[PDB]
């Protein structure tokens, strides 16, 4: 949408509403363009109450 | 050891590894030649994770 194309601008990545990418994902996992995993899952950490 | 005997030398206690030290140890009540004990044990502590 527009405000997402707005805020993209405004951070010196340039994307324009008549913009548009084109991408393919490769079938076999070996070979890819975007690679994502998780090393360490979010570990929530609760510290003690303090003084004040 | 001799290694023992350079560390303390390097340290300003001069001991030689030809020197030879004699002791005698006290057995009555009033009377001794080196004092130990311990007046608290060690005690442990763990602090939890800070914020940081």
């Amino acid at each position: 949408p527009a405000g997402i194309c707005k805020n993209l601008t405004t951070e010196n990545i340039q994307f324009s509403s008549m913009d548009v990418l084109c991408y393919v994902r490769d079938e076999n996992p070996g070979k890819a363009g975007f690679v994502t995993g998780d090393a360490v899952p979010a570990i929530p950490f609760q510290h003690p109450t303090t003084p004040a």
